[PDB]
C-alpha cells in the first residue's frame, strides 16, 4: 500500500559507496525518490540509499 513508486532490479548492483543501496535481478525497489535522471532514491530489503535508474524497471 503505502510503498510509494515501486521497481523490479533488472540487474545485479553493488552499492560503491554508504549512500547507495545493492540489489540482486528481480529484487524489488520501494518508496522511489527520482532526484536526478540517473541517480533515484529507495528502500530495497531494509535499505534505503542511491542506485542508478537504469538498472531497475518501474512497476506498472
Ligand atoms: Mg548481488
Amino acid at each position: 500500500g503505502h510503498m510509494g513508486i515501486t521497481a523490479i532490479a533488472l540487474y545485479d548492483y553493488q552499492a560503491a559507496g554508504d549512500d547507495e543501496i545493492s540489489f540482486d535481478p528481480d529484487d524489488i525497489i520501494t518508496n522511489i525518490e527520482m532526484i536526478d535522471d540517473g541517480w533515484w532514491r529507495g528502500v530495497c530489503k531494509g535499505r534505503y540509499g542511491l542506485f542508478p535508474a537504469n538498472y531497475v524497471e518501474l512497476r506498472q
